[PDB]
């Protein structure tokens, strides 16, 4: 039974700048964004998932139903809109973000006390790992 509910602190963030470059984010924001170490606050409530990615000056909030396509507004990332579906694949969450870019999506799973998140677009891959924490 995978349950992503919890508060999660960033441990590593690998190859994020190239991932953002593939989304056409210009170099100034790539460098700013890659220095950020946001937390994630997740509530999994049945198949209703809220994923809050939180940092001092910039946040990005996802709020969706697993299995149901929705219009994802990536405002503050690359400012595109996608038709996104997040689905269960065993104990992994598989996200496909349909839109102008090919092969855009991500995969999320848990190993022990680690939240693993691999994001992809146009064959470019970024890997993030977060640790479960208790100070809120
Ligand atoms: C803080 C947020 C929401 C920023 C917002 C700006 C950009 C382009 C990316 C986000 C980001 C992450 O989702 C995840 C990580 C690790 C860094 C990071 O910088």
């Amino acid at each position: 039974p995978v349950d992503f509910t919890g508060y999660w602190k960033m441990l590593v963030n690998e190859n994020f700048e190239e991932y953002l470059r593939a989304l056409d984010v210009n170099v100034a924001l790539r460098k700013i964004a890659n220095l950020l170490k946001p937390d994630k606050e997740i509530v999994q409530d049945g198949d209703h998932m809220i994923i809050r990615t939180l940092s001092t000056f910039r946040n990005y909030i996802m709020d969706f139903q697993v299995g149901k396509e929705f219009e994802e507004d990536l405002t503050g990332i690359d400012d595109r809109k996608c038709m996104t579906t997040v689905s269960w694949d065993g104990d992994k969450l598989q996200c496909v973000q349909k839109g102008e870019k090919e092969g855009r999506g991500w995969t999320q799973w848990i190993e022990g006390d680690e939240l693993h998140l691999e994001m992809r677009v146009e064959g470019v891959v970024c890997k993030q790992v977060f640790k479960k924490v208790q100070h809120h």
